[PDB]
């Protein structure tokens, strides 16, 4: 079974319908959210809308490159936000689901 | 001074750049937010993205029709949510600003 295909049809598909997914479906808009230094602190922004476009448009060399984009999404969230913030609890729940889907591949 | 023009160039513009505006810039997406009764309770959904489109596309008969869309946006929020919810504090702050700009015509 092709792993990029699985990341698109299973992993992304599963994360996207999760009740905590909506803050991660598009780039963090630091201007609208009034987030100071977000772009100073987060040098490589990432989100599942960008990942979806990259899967649909042949961007990735391999599955590991797409997995590291998911991980960049999670770690950006942990780096910027304080532990126990709602957004961090949401990211952690999605990351657990992501790991479950990746471990079944 | 034409009131619809003022609603577009001053009132909407001022609310839109407010730090609490981003939840109101597009329709409430009840499936993504997991609000499984929103459309049963809210029969006339409204948001500032819809208002912007209506102002830009000649929808309104007059300024009172547009002001009632703003008011529908606020009252939808008060009807659906708990008093003291974050979204309600945000709507109330925007509504104060809206009233300030409307009172200054
Ligand atoms: C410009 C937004 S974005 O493009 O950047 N996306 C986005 C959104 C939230 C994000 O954080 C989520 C937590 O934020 C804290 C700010 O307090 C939240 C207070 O709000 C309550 C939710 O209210 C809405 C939000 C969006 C949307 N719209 S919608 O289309 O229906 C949604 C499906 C609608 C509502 C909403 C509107 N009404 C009128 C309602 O009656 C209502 C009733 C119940 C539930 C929701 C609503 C982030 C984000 C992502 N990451 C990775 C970060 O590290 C991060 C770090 C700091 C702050 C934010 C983030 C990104
Ligand atoms: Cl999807
Ligand atoms: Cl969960
Ligand atoms: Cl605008
Ligand atoms: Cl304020």
């Amino acid at each position: 079974t092709n792993q990029l295909q699985y990341l698109l049809r299973v992993v992304l598909k599963t994360l996207w319908k999760h009740q905590f997914a909506w803050p991660f479906q598009q780039p963090v808009d630091a201007v609208k959210l009034n987030l100071p230094d977000y772009y100073k602190i987060i040098k490589t922004p990432m989100d599942m809308g960008t990942i979806k476009k990259r899967l649909e448009n042949n961007y990735y060399w391999n599955a590991q490159e797409c997995i590291q984009d998911f991980n960049t999404m999670f770690t950006n969230c942990y780096i910027y936000n304080k532990p126990g913030d709602d957004i961090v609890l949401m990211a952690e729940a999605l990351e657990k689901l992501f790991l479950q889907k990746i471990n079944e591949l």
